[PDB]
RNA sequence: ACGAGAACACGUAUGCCGAAGUAUAUAAA
């Protein structure tokens, strides 16, 4: 049970409704989306990572 | 399998214009 730190170093655009909104932090939904689209470019396997890992925002 | 994806804060125009470094100032002894 790891966490992760995320330093960025350029400035972010997050987005709640319009892209001239701007939001601090996301949740799972946009992460575990970002997780599974780079997973499908790698090629590697999703099921592995699909029902078995839980993610907090 | 991200309220996404396309997307040059771009284009036009300058330090310009009139101005004298002048006026007196026995090269005495």
């Amino acid at each position: 049970t790891k966490v992760f730190k995320l330093s960025f170093k350029t400035p972010v655009h997050f987005g709640k409704k319009r892209l001239s909104d701007g939001e601090m932090t996301i949740t799972a939904d946009t992460l575990f989306s970002a997780l599974f689209i780079e997973t499908l470019q790698l090629g590697k396997d999703t099921d592995w990572l699909l029902n078995d890992l839980i993610i907090s925002d």
